[PDB]
């Protein structure tokens, strides 16, 4: 399996993602990923709208994302990833969302493969102003990048009219597909919406490819 994300460096890559929730809530996000030495640099823009004021996002009733499988494939020479995601609710149901991502990797001109995800909030303070987040990602069939590397990000976001800024400092194992990050809300505290809707926007370079 080709690893178009690691091959994108040192130059880097970007991605664009739509997230369509089952109750009309919609989020759009972009990330521009560069590398400055031992660290990846993520510049993230996140916008979300049409979340019902009584839905699980605006009432903070989500409990985490279910493990997922993302189908990675090529069309028109562009790398794409689709994954049906499920957000678990405190009452036991699932709140569904369709993710569609365009991965603008190094190679403009490039057999699908999968990426199995597990993402989890390991700890958080009361209002999620500070969050420790973890991801595990592995690709499976149908030396610019050190075994250990830092990952830094800044997100400028607006959800249902509420602006906010979040920055994170973390590290991971690019070749083992493991990473963690410490996230801090820098503007817009306290967030009035479910933190879970942001965590997947907080870098497929941290994926275990054969």
């Amino acid at each position: 399996i080709p690893d178009y994300f690691k091959q994108s460096f040192p130059e880097g890559y970007s991605w664009e993602r739509s997230m369509t929730y089952e109750d009309g809530g919609i989020c759009i996000a972009t990330n521009d990923i560069t590398m400055e030495g031992d660290s990846f640099i993520n510049k993230i823009h996140f916008k979300g709208t049409n979340f019902p004021p009584n839905g699980p996002v605006m009432q903070k009733r989500t409990v985490g994302w279910e493990a997922s499988t993302e189908k990675m494939y090529e069309r028109d020479g562009v790398l794409k990833g689709d994954v049906k995601m499920k957000l678990l609710l405190k009452g036991g149901g699932h709140y569904r969302c369709d993710y569609r991502t365009t991965y603008k990797v190094k190679q403009k001109p490039v057999d699908y493969h999968f990426v199995d995800h597990r993402i989890e909030i390991l700890s958080h303070d009361k209002d999620y102003n500070k969050v420790k987040l973890y991801e595990h990602a592995v690709a499976r069939n149908s030396s610019v990048i050190k075994p250990d590397m830092k990952n830094k990000l800044r997100m400028e976001g607006n959800v249902n009219g509420h602006a906010f800024v979040i920055e994170g400092e973390g590290s991971g194992k690019p070749f083992e597909g493991i990473q963690t990050i410490d996230l801090e809300v820098k503007e817009g505290a306290p967030l009035p919406f479910a933190y879970d809707i942001l965590t997947t926007a907080f870098n497929r370079v941290f994926t275990k490819y054969p």
